[PDB]
């Protein structure tokens, strides 16, 4: 697939020559190191990663170009365009006004907490950009809260693929990732699939829960180990789940919970793979 040669000076000039202010009072965040800017271009608006070793940062946007140009899905953030003439490397997406499922499980800036019922139908779209991502010899090394995006309609759409590696288990010396979503494996340094089940069990976790990965104010501070309390009988899943929600019944919050435990097996052989997860969150809801 081909994408738009957009100028940086396009970009420069829409972006406000790339502020670092809020939008309140462009800069959003940096998933992947490249600080995203809001843009409006072609009476339509998007989001410009600027990116940002010299060698590195270049390998970093020419894989972002090389998966999104194989990769075409709606469960996945569109790239528009790019551009290369510039000092630094820009990669233009389709605007998604939700922001991430992060800031939307936190409520952030006063929005109203998700439902019970938008929480299934972005873990299942989710579940589908993962699935067309591993169907595709694809790992994206980074399945997080942050990293899954929302549109005008809710619908999940996993970005960042700087991290991307392609599979069509390998080792590597440069660890990267997540630490409070990576599995042991990962953090060791070997490259699987069976990495982005765990990491999005942890995901699955926040949806039902509303409690972030790592919370250092908190007691335990990583989200993955309440799965551990909860497993020892000395709490349950009820006890956790996001009291900012009144449409959550308890048979499809534990068929979720079932998913997300199932997801985080330390033991990698042990956890079932994408097209199974995708399976048990349709039978869920159905
Ligand atoms: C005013 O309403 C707010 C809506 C903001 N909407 C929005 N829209 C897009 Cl298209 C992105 C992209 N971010 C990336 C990052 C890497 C690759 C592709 C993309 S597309 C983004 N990223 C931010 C950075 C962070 C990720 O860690 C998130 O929490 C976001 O804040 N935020």
């Amino acid at each position: 697939t081909r994408f738009h040669s957009f100028s940086f000076y396009e970009l420069k000039n829409v972006t406000n020559n790339f502020d670092e202010r809020p939008i309140s009072v462009n800069k959003m965040g940096e998933g992947g190191f490249g600080v995203v800017y809001k843009g409006y271009v072609n009476n339509t608006t998007v989001a410009v990663k600027k990116l940002a070793t010299t060698e590195e940062l270049k390998q970093q946007f020419d894989q972002e170009i090389k998966v999104m140009a194989k990769c075409q899905h709606e469960n996945l953030v569109e790239l528009l365009g790019f551009s290369s003439d510039g000092d630094d490397l820009c990669l233009v997406y389709v605007y998604m006004p939700n922001g991430s499922l992060l800031d939307r499980l936190s409520c952030l800036d006063g929005t109203p907490p998700l439902s019970w019922h938008m929480r299934c139908k972005i873990a299942q779209g989710a579940a589908n950009g993962i699935n067309f991502l591993h169907e595709n010899h694809h790992i994206h090394r980074d399945i997080k809260s942050a990293n899954i995006l929302l549109d005008e309609a809710f619908t999940a759409k996993i970005s960042d693929f700087g991290l991307a590696r392609a599979s069509e288990t390998v080792m590597t010396s440069r660890i990267v990732g997540t630490t409070a979503y990576m599995a042991p494996e990962a953090l060791r340094g070997e490259i699987t699939p069976k990495s982005d089940i765990y990491s999005f069990g942890v995901v699955l976790l926040e949806i039902i829960t509303g409690l972030p990965a790592v919370d250092e104010h908190r007691e335990p501070q990583l989200l993955l180990d309440i799965k551990e309390e909860i497993e020892d009988e000395e709490k349950t899943i009820e006890d956790y789940i996001d009291k900012k929600m009144n449409d959550a019944d308890s048979t499809s919050v534990e068929a979720m919970y079932s998913v997300a435990s199932q997801c985080l097996h330390e033991k990698k052989n042990k956890r079932p793979d994408i097209k199974k997860v995708q399976q048990l969150l349709q039978e869920m809801t159905a």
